[PDB]
This record gives C-alpha cells, sequence and structure tokens, in this order.
C-alpha cells in the first residue's frame, strides 16, 4: 500500500548474447534469438517501510528519484551478459536490490518490444538482412518478477512468471457456439459455424525459477513456440467455445513443457457479425472474456 | 481460478433519477446531478464451481452467454429507480444472482460517460442546455462491486469501491523536488520550481456500504467532490514530491468524509521539459506512485 | 517536395492576455487570460534549392527538423502578441526572414487547453491562478501558408482558424425522414434520433490581419464558434446533418461578417437503440461505420 | 465543397478469387495472394449538384442514406469476382454510379485488413494453417479511386493511387546524417553512424489504370514487393538521410516496374535517442518526428 517508480522505461540494445541451444518441439521451428537487435520496455516499482518519510512529511533523503531507476534499468542492459528477457528482469532486480538496502521489494515487469527479419538482394541472391528489421506491433513476449529483501538481508523471488501478450487469432471455419442458456435475455443465435475472432494472452510458470533465465536453454520456454502451440491447436479441432479452447492450448503447453507448472489465460472474444443485407464485419464494441489457469 | 463475462457494455439513458440532497464541503459547489443525459461503461465478470465443465469440456448447459449478461446490464438501466452508478451496479448485481443461482460470484465495475452543459440562446435569453450535451473525454466517476453467493445461498457484498479517474493537473508554480539521493544513477537536477504535472486516479472505501447507493444521499461522497478536495490541496500547498502531495489529498478527503474508511491513489507523473521560460514533452518514461491514507493517518 | 516536424510542443506561462473582443449573443466569451498556454506546432518546408537534399544526400542547405523544432519553441518565448494565428505568423515571418533559400513555409497550430479548478484561500473558494486541469475536449486550431516570392517579397498564401475535436449530442428534436429507400436500405425512418456529431469547424478571415489580434475586436474566437454551434444545435429541429452545419454555417456568417467563409467537417456518431426490448429507451455504442459530411458555407449564403 | 459519405465501412470474406501469376521481381518472393480470408476497410464520399437542398434545405428525397452506402459496400465485397482491392474500388464505384444516376462523383478509399499465415502440425508435419490467421497490425495495402460522371454521361476515373502503409524500419549501423545548416538554432549533433528508423508511406500511380485490376496479373505492383524494395534499398546503401533513401527506394521501384508513372512518398523519423548515462543502448525519444513528402517520376 505503498510503492513507487517509473513505467515506460524504454531500452533498445544491439548484439545481446544470442539466445542458442533451446530445446525445440513439432509445432514451432523455433531454434533461439540471434539478438542482433533488442529492446524491452521495464515498469520497476519499489516499497520499503523506510520510505513512510516520503509520503507523510516530504522528506527525499531515502527517494531514489524514478529518474535514476530509468538510468539504472538502461545501463544494466548495457552491461547484462544474460540471453533472456527474463534473465535480464532478474540482473536488474538483484543488482537493484543489492543497491539499496532500504528497499524490500522490487516488481518488474518486462515487455518484448519485438522486430521482424526483412529481405535484402546483394548480386542477385535474397536473404534475411542482419541490419534492417520491421518493428512489429502484433504479439510480443513478456515477463514479471518480484523479489524481497529478508529479515536476514537474504533475497528471494516471491512471483515470476512468463508470457505472450497481443496474439489476435481468426479461425474462418471449425468453431460452434452451441447449447448456452437460453432464457429472457437471450438474443444470440446459436451458430455451429462462427469466424472465431480470439485475442490471446498466455502466461506461464516454471516449476524451478532458474529454468526462466537461459542458464541451460534446453529448459527455456520460448514465447514464440507457445505461440505456435496455440495456433496449432486451434487449427486442430472444432472449437466449442473460447473457455474449452483455451483449457485445450494450456493442456499441450503442459504436455509439451514438463518443466512448467501452470498456465494461465486472458482471452477475448472479437468474433465479427454477418452483414446485416459469407460476408463478415465489425461488431459493437461489447466483447467477451475468459480468465482460467490450467496446472501441471 | 475461472472466469467469464463482458467488457465495454454501454448504456445511454435519459432522465435517471436525479441525484440531490447532497452533503457540501468547503472545497465544492456540488449540490447533486440533474441525470437528463446518463451513461456508463460497464465490465461484468462471474464465477462459479459449476461452470468447469464449459472449460474442461465444451458443455454449455450452464453457460450464461457473454451476450446476455450485456443484455441483462441494459436493459436492468431502463429499470433501475435509483441514483448513482454504485448503486446502479448493486441493482445489476443482485438481480443477476437472483436469476442465475448456479453463479457463485458476480465482478462489475462501472465507468461514468461524462457530458457536459452547453450554452443556447432562447428569445434572447442564453442559458445552459437541457437537450445538447458535450461529451468530455476528462476526468470520470467509477465503481467497483464485487458480490457472492454463500454456500447456504446467502447474497454478501464482498468488495465496493468508488473511484475518480483520469484528473490531469498542473501546477505552474510552488512545487520543489529536492533532496533526493545523488548517487551514480542520478542526472536529475535539483528543481526548487517545477511545473508539476500528475495524472491521478482515487479511488475510497466506505465504512458502511449502504452510504454509497444514494439511498439516504447526505451520506454519499461525490467524485466531483473529491476532484475539487484534490485541486484546492494542489493549489494551497507548496508540494514537495508527488508522494507528499496524494498524502494531503487523502488526509483532507478522509477528514472531509468521516463515513470513509480509506483513500487509495494511483499517480503518474507527466512534468514537461524546460526546452533545449517554455516547456515542452519530455520523454515516454513516466513515475508514478500508490499509496493507501487510512484513518491511522488523520490528525 | 517538402520536409519538417511534427508534434513540437510547447508551452508558456503569462502569454500577453487576450482582451477587447467584440462579443455575440450565443457566447459569453470575453478573452483569454493566457496564464498556461500550449500549442503544438507541425511544420513543413519547401524550396527548389532542398532538391540535391533527395536526389544527392547532400546536406549543405538543409535546416535539420530539429533545428526547426528549435526554432518555433524559442519564438514562442519571444512571442509578443495574443493569438496562436499571431503566433505562426510570427514564426512563419521569422523562419522565412532567417532561411532565404526556402521559398513556402507551411504551419499548423493545435491549442492544448486548460480548464480552471477550484481552491479555497482563507475559507474564500475561487479560480485557481496556479492549478489547471488539461483538457482532451474541443480545441482551438490554426493554419498558415507563406511564401518567399521569385522577388523576393513575402506572402501569406493561406490562413484559416478552426476548432476541433466538438463532440455534440441532442438527446431529442432531432429526425432523419425522407431519405432514399430502395433495395440497399435497412435504415428506418426516425421522427426522434439521439443526435450525436463530430464537428470540425474552420473559417477564413476576409482580412488575413484580423486573424492575428492586433486589433482584437476583429477576432473570430473559437469559444464563439464552439457557442454558436451549440445554442443552433438546440434551437431547431434537426432534419439532418447536412442541415444542421448549413444552419450554424449561416449563423457564423452573419455573427461575423468579416469572415468570408466556414468549412464543416462532421461525422455522426448515433447510438444504437440496446438489442433487448424494453420505461423509457436506453442506447448504446454502434458498430463503428460512421457517417460524416464536409461542407463550405460562403457569404453566397446569406 | 458538398460530400457526404461513410467511413470505416469493414468488410471480410473468405475465399475470393486468388491472385495468381504476378511477376516476381529480384527484391520479393511475393507471387501472389491465396484469398482465403480477405479483409477491407472502405470510406466513400459522394457528391453532386442535386444534393445541394439536403444540405440548405433539410430535404433528404435525393439522399442515399450513408447507412445504405455501408451495405451498398458490403453486398459488393460478396459479389466481387475480382482479384485486388484496387479493382474492389473500380467495382463498387461504377456500380454505385450506375445505380444513382444524380450522383456526379464517388471518392474511394480502401485499406486492406493484414492477416498473416500461422503453423500447424498434421500427423507431425509443420505446415501454414490453411483455417487459422493471425491478424496484424503492422503494413498493409491501399487503394485510391475518384470517379465522376461526365456531361455527356460517360464515367471516368480522374484519380487512381495505390499504396503501402505503415511500414516500420529501423536499420541498426550505416546510416548518416552530416553536413546540415549549424546555426544558432542548431543543437543536433552531427553523426556518422545512427540507427535510422523511418515510417513509410509508399503510394504509386500506374501508367494505365487497367493494370491496377489485376485483370492482366503480369501488370500487378502489389504492395508486399514494395515493402520488399524498400527494405532491401535500406539496406544496400550507406543511408545519407531519409530524403535520400526515399529517393532512391522510388528509383528501384520506376527501374523494377515500368508500367508505373509515379511512386509517392511520405515518410516519417522516430530514430532513438542514445541514453543519459559496452555496446550502444538507446531509448525513445521525445515527440517531436521529423517527416518528408516526396515524389519521384519515370
Ligand atoms: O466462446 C464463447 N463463450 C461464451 O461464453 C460466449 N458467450 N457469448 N458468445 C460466447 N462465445
Ligand atoms: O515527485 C516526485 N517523486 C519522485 O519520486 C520523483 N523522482 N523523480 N522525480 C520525482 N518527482
Ligand atoms: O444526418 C444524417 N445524414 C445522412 O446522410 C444519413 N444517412 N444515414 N443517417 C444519416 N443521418
Ligand atoms: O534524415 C534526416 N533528415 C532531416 O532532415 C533531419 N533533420 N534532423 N534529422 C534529420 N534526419
Ligand atoms: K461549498
Ligand atoms: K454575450
Amino acid at each position: 500500500v505503498m510503492y513507487y517508480g517509473k513505467g515506460d522505461v524504454f531500452a533498445y540494445r544491439t548484439y545481446l548474447k544470442p539466445l542458442t541451444g533451446v530445446r525445440t518441439i513439432p509445432e514451432s521451428p523455433f531454434s533461439g534469438r540471434d539478438h542482433i537487435l533488442f529492446g524491452v520496455n521495464v515498469k520497476i516499482s519499489v516499497g520499503g517501510t523506510k520510505l513512510l518519510t516520503s509520503f507523510t512529511k516530504g522528506d527525499n533523503s531515502l527517494v531514489v528519484a524514478t529518474d535514476s531507476m530509468k538510468n539504472f534499468i538502461q545501463k544494466h542492459l548495457a552491461s547484462y551478459t544474460g540471453t533472456t528477457i527474463e534473465g535480464f528482469l532478474e540482473y536488474v532486480a538483484t543488482s537493484f536490490l543489492k543497491k539499496y538496502s532500504h528497499i524490500e521489494k522490487i516488481s518488474l515487469i518486462g515487455e518484448e518490444i519485438p522486430f521482424e527479419t526483412t529481405f535484402a538482394v546483394k548480386n542477385g541472391n535474397r536473404a534475411a538482412s542482419e541490419l534492417v528489421f520491421k518493428k512489429s506491433r502484433n504479439e510480443y513476449a513478456t515477463a514479471y518478477l518480484n523479489m524481497v529483501r529478508n529479515e536476514d538481508n537474504t533475497l528471494n523471488i516471491t512471483e515470476q512468471q512468463s508470457g505472450l501478450a497481443g496474439l489476435q487469432l481468426i479461425k474462418v471455419s471449425g468453431n460452434s457456439f452451441v447449447g448456452f442458456i437460453r432464457d429472457e435475455y437471450t438474443t444470440l443465435p446459436e451458430d455451429s459455424n462462427r469466424p472465431l475472432f480470439v485475442y490471446l494472452n498466455i502466461k506461464w510458470k516454471y516449476k524451478n525459477t532458474e529454468d526462466s533465465f537461459g542458464t541451460n536453454p534446453e529448459n527455456y520456454v520460448a514465447a514464440e513456440q507457445i505461440r505456435d502451440i496455440a495456433t496449432s491447436v486451434f487449427h486442430e479441432t472444432e472449437t466449442l467455445s473460447i473457455q474449452h479452447l483455451i483449457y485445450l492450448i494450456g493442456r499441450r503447453i503442459l504436455e509439451r513443457f514438463p518443466q512448467l507448472q501452470e498456465v494461465y489465460f486472458e482471452s477475448q472474444n472479437h468474433t465479427w457479425d454477418k452483414i446485416v443485407e459469407k460476408v463478415y464485419t465489425e461488431p459493437r464494441p461489447p466483447y467477451g472474456f475468459q480468465c482460467f489457469t490450467v496446472t501441471q
């Protein structure tokens, strides 16, 4: 009930250590990240009982300026020798608590800024550019970390989660929504073949926090692989609801990644309307949503 | 966990029962709401153990369609005879749990869609129009309500909060930020006179949930009044930090409204840079603060 | 062939106040305190001598766009006038005088509006001179283009003022009937709809000097235009947005004979009645498609 | 000075006729569009002297409701038998002017709603799905058409343009910006190696309007191909300014597509700042953004 910090701390770096040696799965071609260009948007929040008088009295003696937190994060991207956004948050968190002993808790959110490769031609041969990248406004990897300083001054991870945000998938056929309650408030017709359009935010938790850092990359779960599981499962099965779809996606994730403990879904329904006069159009604003956890 | 529902359920109606008989405070001229035009954006979430098979098996037998929740909310705005957004959420929640016995929990968020009065001339007389309103994209009232059906089938409120969101205040002078840690990570200069620009989201919790509904309107705490306390407190004193500003705003709120238990702040710093005096927009990173003031903080 | 800088924000305190304005029945507007002033400027420049900056990569005659930003921001500090229109003229004249190889400059200025707030001082509640609320609602605009002619004289080549971002809903007293009903028509006749319009209004002065504030009795304030729009919308049963904006434009030109013409860009965002059968009507947000209208009213319409 | 219409007319259709047989170029693998899923956002504007009294008098007798324009567009996506967004706009325009004789002008803008393929597994083999697509918020194709009814009742295309919007490209090295004017207003340091970040909107006009419709797909210029030219040209050379980059992109486009008359660019500069406080680290700049407008002809 007393925290402060900095949001929208963007930091971009070239030639981060490549992520290599990740275990591949049948649903995904993902085998690593070259890391020629790496971007992250970090939010940092900190607290501690010794900050009380910064609120109650206007005493700034123990206030790390939020501007300085921004400098801390950006400088640490330059010195980070690891390979994942999760490991970067861990580096920032441990470093920050080691620097500022009066801080008792730090919470970090990191959002990948995704870039995609582009094509260039050199002497007749077209290939991926190592220089020119396309900024993507589509799905992106996320990471969350909370760390605390205990009364015996050890540091402990109290929460850690990885994710995939902003995935927007439409399946043109092979989706039903039937059998729901029909009463005085029901106008929705039964539909045995709708073009289901779902937004997915998927988060996962590791059994062992160390697996999230890429130290042993064979145990890392890449957001890219989660994406490709999601599209494969959506494709493979006649859907009966978004609820049951996210259940089946979660089951496949836990099957493919036994090192995970849980998968959490936040989904939204944005399915198009058939037009007034198959052609579809955008619906009115109200959107359905679902929240669901699958456990290993 | 397992929940599902509908967001962005907009509903507009004219001639909601007016809010009057409120209790005034020195910081605010607020005296009620005409309610000629009323709008709300509702989010509804529901849960219950009996919904498991809708996820695990694709059995929709016990699923209230989210489209039907949308219909339920919109129709109930037509039949609501009360005077506040908080009371509207209570009416929706109680009505919904009574209709659907297999639902164990409902969670509602309501955001006011604010409209402002405009001028019209009628027969040489300029006055506020009863017909034409301006849609506002500035601050707005909010309300939060969670309700449960207990195992013994009684219904109980499990969370209730009211709020003010989207308030953006700049104070051109009379703000200092000095005395903070200056170390190897510090490039921020001391500034004894900055144009502090804060975004405020303020939420309050009543001691007695009935006071939020408007039934006895003298016990209601209006978002307009909270707004006016925030602006007066910001004006009245030299600020030393956003942290300490929100503490003083919270203390004044709890002093003016003894029926409140606590008040929660989420603030953001958006202060302008001096240009490379004239000011300009900063880079994207923004400071923020989260703080709860309780009755234990009172004089 | 043009280049420039957008989103050049500049804020200052205690700009010279705007006073001495001429009033109209529809509006209480009496001036602007200018305790807090903000503007968002876009600048675009051109000139034949800039060709090789494109064709060859030669930057020798390029004013960096960063330097344009510095120019604008510094000139808000030295501006001694009272309107956004005048500020643009000051920037444009100053810029072309500084950079003789630039043949054309185009400026857009958007007001960043702030609203007064209440404070209690010693038991007296009054408007604060210190704390303001940033507004995301309607705002004044200004457009100015200037050229350096072949003979080195400077001339304004376009000037318009405006009001943007006005969103008005009239809950009753609106009809839309009599339109074409054919095989593409699913819209019912509606003799009483809650018409919701977005308005962007621009006006052109007969005499460009009247826009600058030098003789402030000839200035047309966006606040006054706003208040004409709300009054006219209230006063009469609307028959369409088309005819509403015609009537607003006629009133503007009648109230401000120093204006040559007024231009409207309107959009229809009227709510739908809710799907559920219903006590009074309830409305909700429509699907995304929006109607729009563009219309110019001139003195020939009076 | 008198128009009205409808914006944000979204229409989505499955199994539009595929676009096949497009001439390839070295910079791009593009050969066509499966059109399993097709989406467009249309804006329609119409005008005509016979609409005057709808404004001056409130007489709606000759008003096609904007709602009905929306119906017209959406129904015509169902009946369109062609293969390009440009051809769809031509179909809508000709059909609309043929239906409503009192309309003298129609202007259409179409924005592709882009969808990307996704992976699915069958029998352990991973391949692109024919059912599941990913909605993209990145670059997209555009088309513009203005058509008028002449006094002799012939219909005439008065403006026609195709485009690519929303392309955001960053080149990490191999970019300079030096030699610009340094005077009392200049604080920007010269930079011989910046990570240039450009937004590109690219439009092109055909020599012969018929080439935009896909009827002979060998003459069609796909926005995908323009995208890939842009990234190749950006890669290939040390840039000296955005101005000179868009010039070189335009020259390459006109070389690869001799059926084009002109290329028009609207570019923006969003290059990151080096941080205040090992390799370099960058961050987001303040809001002011540079921009350029430029036309290449031939
Ligand atoms: O997948 C769905 N789940 C739902 O709960 C629902 N409600 N309306 N449509 C729906 N679709
Ligand atoms: O009010 C402020 N509080 C802070 O914590 C801070 N940090 N930088 N600037 C600041 N301003
Ligand atoms: O005011 C309106 N003008 C129009 O042209 C129109 N078309 N549909 N609804 C409409 N309303
Ligand atoms: O490429 C650029 N062109 C410009 O005109 C400019 N001005 N500042 N930086 C710039 N970069
Ligand atoms: K009072
Ligand atoms: K008056």
